[PDB]
């Protein structure tokens, strides 16, 4: 939707990625796509209305096939409101916090973290900034 944050050197433990923005009015979806070639190592997809239920769907795409979805009902996003998403990389999983509160963790399926060269940021949001640092 369709911005891309380059991750030279790929993903590595201790890396902290921060995304700041504002959810658009009447938002329908948001998506973060950690890409490794044509695969999607980590797909973070907040859905504002899936049968009148809000849900965050996470999955991985390998060789054009989506794997086992990991769903989370806790949904801190709100249409028209600013947000902050922080993705902390651990050797065994991606740690996600929103508005400074832990939200979920997604265990790595794609093991070669170094090959995850970019983070796609899309969906119904107004992007302020996307950056990363080491902690
Ligand atoms: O898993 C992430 C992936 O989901 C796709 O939609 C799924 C839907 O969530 C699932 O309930 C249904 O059984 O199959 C659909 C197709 O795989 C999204 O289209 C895709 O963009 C990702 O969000």
């Amino acid at each position: 939707m369709p911005y891309n944050l380059p991750l030279p050197g790929g993903v590595v433990p201790r890396m902290l990625i921060t995304i700041l923005g504002t959810v658009k009015p009447n938002a329908n979806r948001i998506a973060l796509d950690f890409q490794r070639g044509n695969d999607v190592a980590f797909h973070f997809n907040p859905r504002f209305n899936e049968n009148n239920r809000r849900v965050i769907v996470c999955n991985t795409k390998l060789d054009n096939n989506w794997g086992r979805e990991e769903r989370q009902s806790v949904f801190p996003f709100e249409s028209g409101k600013p947000f902050k998403i922080q993705v902390l990389v651990e050797p065994d999983h991606f740690k996600v916090a929103v508005n400074d509160a832990h939200l979920l963790q997604y265990n790595h399926r794609v093991k070669k973290l170094n090959e995850i060269s970019k983070l796609g940021i899309s969906g119904d949001i107004d992007l302020t900034s996307a950056s990363y640092t080491m902690i």
